[PDB]
């Protein structure tokens, strides 16, 4: 029926297992209704959870969890972490949850362009710039932007998802709970331990 994120523990340790499994429902919401235009923020995810299994896969006792996946590749790569592994792919994904959590909270919230109120536009662009656009050079600014501007109207994107809207948004809201806490506490992660970058692509 849904899918929604596990709890957040009191260590604050988020199991990359569950993790995965939770996050792998979120690319085919991109094909729910999907030209190739909006490939580029799906792959974000979708690309990056390929690699981060594929580390965890390996041995998953020593990668239980996203900080033992940080942790043990500081270990492993040395120096040139954290630009590596599933500590780079990890870096890169939960830029692109977090561009879904602020775009979601957004249409939640009820933020729209009073002129353009069946377009998703103004939320994409605010999760695009709050999440991504700082990382992304002119080139790869325009891919993004040729998505985003290719939206589905509003109601389209929540019929969708409900395959009334009203309680569509009710369902989106709780999924945004654990969903929300458990980015900003990756982010939290990435400061704390040092593994953010700010090159761009
Ligand atoms: C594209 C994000 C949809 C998430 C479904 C709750």
């Amino acid at each position: 029926a849904e899918h929604l994120l596990k709890p957040l523990p009191a260590d604050k340790q988020i199991e990359t297992g569950p993790f995965l499994e939770a996050v792998s429902h979120l690319p085919p919401f991109f094909d729910c209704l999907g030209s190739p235009v909006f490939t580029p923020i799906k792959a974000v995810i979708s690309g990056n959870i390929t690699k981060i299994k594929a580390v965890y896969d390996t041995n998953p006792a020593k990668f239980r969890t996203l900080q033992n996946i940080l942790e043990v590749e500081k270990e492993m790569y040395g120096a040139e972490w954290p630009k590596v592994g599933a500590t780079l792919a990890l870096m890169w994904l939960k830029r692109g949850l977090r561009f879904i959590q602020v775009f979601l909270q957004s249409i939640c919230d009820g933020e729209r362009d009073e002129n353009h109120p069946n377009l998703i536009r103004v939320n994409a662009t605010k999760a695009y710039e709050m999440a991504l656009k700082k990382y992304h050079g002119w080139i790869v600014q325009k891919i993004f932007q040729a998505a985003l501007y290719a939206a589905p109207y509003k109601s389209d994107f929540l019929k969708a998802l409900s395959k009334t809207e009203e309680e569509c948004l009710e369902k989106i809201r709780l999924f945004l709970v654990n969903y929300t806490a458990t980015i900003d506490v990756i982010y939290e992660m990435y400061t704390q331990m040092n593994a953010e970058l700010n090159y761009k692509v």
